[PDB]
């Protein structure tokens, strides 16, 4: 209900899909923690983000809520994917 609340996820959709998609791969490289760090902190100030950003009754909010925390678990494993063998291609 309300294309507000779905408008919402869609830009924190968008915001997640284009950034780990348009991240930059320059050297000096960061690691794999550094990554997974940068991802955990993109995924816990969103969570919040919406969890404060949403409007209605409290079971559309959360439904939101959930629906994000699942949706970055799986947005965000395809893109570890991505720089884990972007790692890998490395020499030594």
């Amino acid at each position: 209900l309300l294309k507000a609340n779905k408008d919402l996820i869609s830009a924190g959709l968008k915001e997640f899909s284009v950034l780990l998609n348009q991240q930059v791969f320059n050297d000096p490289l960061v690691s794999e923690e550094d990554m997974v760090t940068v991802v955990e902190d993109w995924m816990n100030f969103y969570i919040n983000y919406y969890r404060q950003q949403v409007t209605g009754e409290p079971q559309e909010r959360d439904k939101a809520l959930q629906e994000l925390r699942q949706e970055l678990n799986t947005l965000a494993n395809p893109f570890l994917a991505k720089y884990r063998d972007f790692l890998k291609s490395h020499e030594l």
